[PDB]
């Protein structure tokens, strides 16, 4: 039957691996407990913020310390947002190690997601002092109600760029975050200035009002309400998209091809000798001396760019990517001297996802340790002006520049996908030229996954006048089971090599013990690379 | 923790230690229901009815059900002594429920603890939650060549680089159930073979073709053994050719 | 032999205390060997052993392809009825308490409430209170045996 | 076509993982270069050994020393033997780490094997001095004689336990140990006398002639004659067995069923502790404590024996085997004291099976570490008379005893495969009683795979006399390219827990590059158990 | 070196029973005492689980009145010859020679196994019973002692 008494859902969170010749189908179900309470206002906002913390008040820094500016301006609106775009909320650490293990590549397939088992209850105070009695009690008749975007026309806020996700630990209830969305502001900073060097100075800071957008949930998209019998289906979602290599290279642009022709050691721990005068192919005048430096090849591995660079936007300074590789081939090390050139990232995170302790953040930043064919790294390369049989003299040699190499032959790669922590998806920009690559989530999609908006209809009490002044409304709050099923098709590996592997792991950052839960519960989900075994490029 | 009587000393010189408990488990919120216990199926007199007209016997199938859920909420208003408490139902509350089929979670319920569902039918009953033990050493030396008499522990800890954590909710898929819906278990067939209802008195010396007497003539009078008979013996022996041999 | 201790909720007279039953199993009579009872010597013949060629004390294993044995059977009340084999390249060839031994088990069944939360869950994980429930349910089941 | 200059087959050496859900199916291909050369007599004999290196000549270590007995009898034949009975044979290290990594359990399936591309040349020296030069050229006409025992009528040889069989490395050529088999012979050494203790003496030794059985091969089983432009084929195998379990089991008799109750901790790295005061089953008649220790149970998991056992037969001593298990909870290392006691066992292998270098050979120990479950060793057990409330007294309890506790109830576990060397299956001795379990072959077989026997036939020079004392016969020898299927099936193995699992890799005491070739061509086949990963016995 | 089985296997002998119907034999395996310089006539070892026959004119005697016995020494079965008193163990096994002590010569004990093959006495003629009954335990015997 149906109805108040009856519940409207079970729980399932667990993962499926179905193998056929050649072809894996991971079915991933997850299963959340969503605490959901009152919005703190029923209206729209718009508001500016301030610079932000540490951002410089004075020229004692001289301009090198505005990169910290986190002004912008948004409008809040009463809704939440709820999305499972991660890795962590799909996955276990085993079974993701298990997915990474035996695929190829992988990409997302279908997707739907249900909402059931709702409550809303109130909460009374009689207390009347100290020795305070509170009550909790249902409302049977009150209303949660849900509005999926489909045609996505409401602004993308659902990026797990700030890691606001449903939780990643099944049996623990999870809280959403609020939904808001920028509105158009300049922000421009000069910290290059033609009459006064070694300056700051703000240009053009302020909301721009004329053409403002402002666009409520409830005039774009139908909004479902819902009391605590009945139950919301999302419906099917199909990606479209290409898979993701799960395997990282290794090769460089003087690891790939055919190799310089040497003569074998005759002995143990022997070196060969490079063959001085051979066939070849040379770039540049110069048969002398032929080596596997210059030699022409079809295409260009990785690219230098100049790096960290920040852009001064009109909405505020940025970060332009470079490319993501690994700084350990020059020296670098997690403990120790570090090296944060390779596009590395870091992510903060708390109980909620993957942390140890409550009331703290925890830190983990990825150097991207196991790519290191692609690394360019400007500074490091060199230009001469002509390549012949002479050496380049002092002048026509340029050792310092930073420059983009990027071009035509260069052949690059990205992050990969990133447990926990890692977006799934991410959403293409509408503009004459789409971007050839993504610099965070594996997946770009041109309609993303739906984004899902979740509220508490409000509770007047008898008070509410129509002149706006007073309406105050019962203490409310709600909690449902959000359920969702996502399906994965990828290539099935084999050994490509006679030596046996290192098949994926714990990062030497983590022990085992800090993964499973403490005498008080406590514990934290493992690091793992989507991509830990090494392939061939070319 | 060791336990309780547990030699800190080596005044009872390692005889003492039989008395160890320590272990490592992992705990978790659920409970644990089986019925496996002789107590729970039979009355006393059906279980005399049963091994009085029976051979043998056999378990041949089961299922089970869960219903007639209620919730409920205490709510205490008394604010100080003279203490008030409300019991008043929650219509909208979740009981969930897991049935482990394939057996994928450890097995805890043995009945070793004589932890089930209680004999009496008329009375109310609590489960034991349910826990299994995580990898762990636990090593004692009662026997030492260098220092006789003693006992040292060689390795004690738990072995965290292999262990092995399964929750339910990653295992089997949970049922949740509100106050009016219900649960069924679906049907278990066993796969087993009968066990004897009847005692054996005989022993070995009590089976086969027993040695040949004389009868005895006369009441309260006894047999006797016949000295040479046609027998087989073990070992190279024909006297005497008895029953023991 | 083995001692059950149990409360009132298993067959128990009184509330608050635990009541012991050791079992001597006293109806087996015909399979008792108790090794320091049992002798061994070297040479069965007509002639009796010497002081030497006897040994009277020892305690050894006589399991052996030739016995046969017996197991302890069903115990009222507190008996388990079942239980399970390991997974092993030897299985036991028979039971030290439960009469019936299975590859695949009943399944274990596990119950739990479902927490109810209070308005003041915060998602950083220090303050997650929850209102005091309880709850009761009617267990039905039926096992059938054949004998 | 056929003939002299057609060849009649091609090289295959490698492997098939074959995944439907739930089952895999592994085909592994072998195919080897055999050198063969003429027999060392074209006669069977029959002779006596010497006792062996290390046999004590005297009293001096009063008997202990007489273990290192090797005296027995055997019948020589001029036939070698063929097998492909171990690991590393079949598999590839990194071929056997993706099985034992994505399986639950495996059974060899149907096996068949090929004889072909056979070539003989004779040896022709007309150097007639120093500088002397040698001729090597085909003897288009000659035969290779093959014979496949299907019926296994002859003796069982082939049980890999001296490691001699076709080579691990696909690129290297093998050579085949002289098939030979004991003949009846009493060897009984008394260490232990009535009138003179601490004395070893023989009492009988030699050869049985009464009851000998001499078979030939000539006599039971036909043999096929080749010649350079025909192939042999084997016909199909199929075997007839039971899956061995790929996972290692942890648990002992106190890590098994429902555990002891207690008090959870309140704090962090806080212990909790047992309820004094518990229902339970108890063993003997004892209420107090109620521990873990004694508590009622269904199964007993291992048993002890006594070990090193040492059976003087009627052939000589034997070693009468435990059971595996590893010796690591009571301090074992490799490095550091080493203690033997888990039936461990030792390989020695040469440069043609697993090892690094040339004319040496290498010896890995394989204490059983993984298995730490059915560890039991006697001298740490005790017995105690009464089991109740009381604490045993001094008298009454027996600390040092060694007994065999194997009874109805003990449940223990095998070896398991081990790579690269270790037999993958065995022969059943037919007898009333067959073992319950194997001691090192995972699988025992009443009929095995026939036994493969390979000769040159012999050719003789113009001078032989039919009178025995003249039959020379010209130097010959000649390779052939052996090529075989076995196929595997097995269960599919999927995550059982939360928390990642540690994959199989190389054990600590090997390192990567000594797995790959070296500048001269150098390497060793790693090891690797069969079972890796733990899995929960009951 | 190692092997997959074991043939024989060690166990107290002459293992004497006593039991609630009062002393028995245990029997060991059978095998041949011959190895050892057993023989019929001069020294006879009974130790392998050797068994007399006593039998009259009725069955396979020569004169009437008296009784004949024919004890059988097992003398064919050489290869499951195991007798504890010669067996021995040691503590480590590897290139050292054990020590006088870690060396323990003299003991008795059941070697049987997982890991041993064995084997039956066979048909004895005339006297040897054919067939024999089971007894119905929870385990029976695996093999016969005597038919």
């Amino acid at each position: 039957g149906s109805g108040v008494g009856h519940s409207t859902g079970d729980y399932n969170n667990r993962t499926e691996f179905i193998y056929h010749g050649d072809e894996v189908t991971i079915i991933c179900h997850s299963t959340r407990l969503v605490h959901i309470n009152m919005s703190d206002r029923e209206d729209y906002i718009i508001y500016e913020t301030d610079r932000g913390p540490l951002f410089p008040t004075t020229q004692d820094l001289q301009g090198r310390d505005t990169l910290n500016d986190s002004y912008h301006a948004k409008v809040e609106t009463p809704w939440k947002l709820l999305h499972a775009n991660s890795w962590g909320c799909w996955f276990s650490p085993a079974d993701f190690q298990q997915m990474i293990t035996t695929c190829r590549d992988i990409a997302p397939i279908q997707m739907h997601q249900k909402i059931e088992n709702i409550v809303i209850k109130t909460v009374s105070k009689t207390g009347t002092g100290e020795t305070e009695t509170t009550n909790y009690n249902n409302d049977l008749t009150a209303l949660l109600q849900i509005a999926q975007d489909n045609s996505n026309l409401l602004p993308w806020a659902a990026d797990n760029f700030y890691i606001d996700s449903v939780g990643y630990v099944p049996w623990r209830a999870c809280k959403l975050p609020t939904y808001c969305y920028h509105v158009d502001t300049w922000n421009t900073i000069d910290i290059n200035q033609a009459d006064t060097p070694n300056q700051w100075r703000e240009i053009k800071k302020g909301i721009q009002w004329d053409n403002i957008q402002f666009t409520p949930l409830e005039t774009m998209i139908n909004i479902d309400l819902l009391r605590t019998g009945d139950a919301w289906q999302s419906g099917n979602y199909t990606f479209h998209t290409k898979p993701t290599n799960l395997a990282y290279h290794w090769q460089s642009q003087r690891h790939t091809g055919s190799c310089h022709p040497t003569v074998a050691p005759l002995v143990e721990r022997g070196q060969g000798t490079n063959i001085q005068s051979v066939n070849c192919w040379q770039w540049g005048d110069r048969n002398n001396p032929s080596s596997a430096s210059t030699r022409v090849s079809n295409i260009h591995i990785g690219y230098s760019f100049p790096e960290w660079q920040i852009h001064y936007s009109t909405g505020g300074p940025v970060i332009n990517p470079g490319s993501a590789f690994s700084q350990a081939p020059w020296g670098s090390t997690t403990e120790g001297t570090r090296l944060t050139q390779g596009a590395s990232e870091k992510a903060i995170y708390d109980w909620s996802h993957g942390d140890d302790q409550p009331g703290a953040r925890e830190t983990w930043w990825q150097n991207n340790q196991h790519a290191t064919g692609q690394t360019d790294w400007a500074p490091k390369n060199a230009h001469t002006s002509e390549l012949n049989n002479n050496v380049p003299a002092a002048t026509h040699f340029w050792k310092n520049s930073y420059h983009n190499t990027f071009s035509p032959f260069t052949a690059v790669d990205d992050h990969g996908p990133q447990y926990p922590w890692g977006a799934i998806w991410g959403k293409y920009p509408d503009t004459t030229h789409k971007p050839m690559m993504s610099a965070h989530a594996p997946f770009l999609l041109h309609g993303p996954p739906g984004q899902l908006f979740v509220k508490l209809a409000p509770n007047y009490t008898d008070t509410l006048d129509n002149g706006g002044i007073t309406h105050p409304r019962i203490v409310t709050y709600g909690t449902f089971w959000w359920s969702g099923k996502l399906v994965f098709k990828g290539k099935l590996r084999t050994p490509r090599q006679w030596n046996t592997y290192n098949l994926p792991s714990l990062d030497k950052r983590e022990t085992m013990k800090n993964t499973v839960p403490n005498e008080v519960g406590h514990f934290e989900l493992p690091y793992m690379p989507g991509r830990c075994l090494p392939n061939y490029t070319l």
